[PDB]
């Protein structure tokens, strides 16, 4: 009943100058990495989040 | 299932500080979120153009 309160996430993101969005619920391997899907084309992909630019926080 | 996290933190840095994304609360506008520093545990309102991000972790 919070209208404040997100109960699922999603994080959108840029990589290669395309919008993507992280993969919450995926483990990554290494610490500094994580995995990904572009929005475009749904392929999932493994990132260094050093490159990775943070876009938008909404609602899942 | 050891692949999968049911939770995630989202650490990130924010003027040369380790802080986390707080998933949970709406933002107040696109391109916003509320952040949290680990040093000392103030939450603020930030642009996430102003935000790096460092790890995704288990929550």
């Amino acid at each position: 009943p919070d209208p404040d309160k997100l109960k699922k996430a999603i994080v959108q993101v840029e990589h290669d100058e395309r919008p993507a969005r992280l993969i919450l619920n995926r483990r990554p391997p290494a610490e500094g990495y994580a995995w990904l899907k572009y929005e475009d084309d749904g392929q999932e992909f493994e990132a260094n989040l050093a490159d990775v630019k943070l876009v938008a926080l909404i609602e899942g």
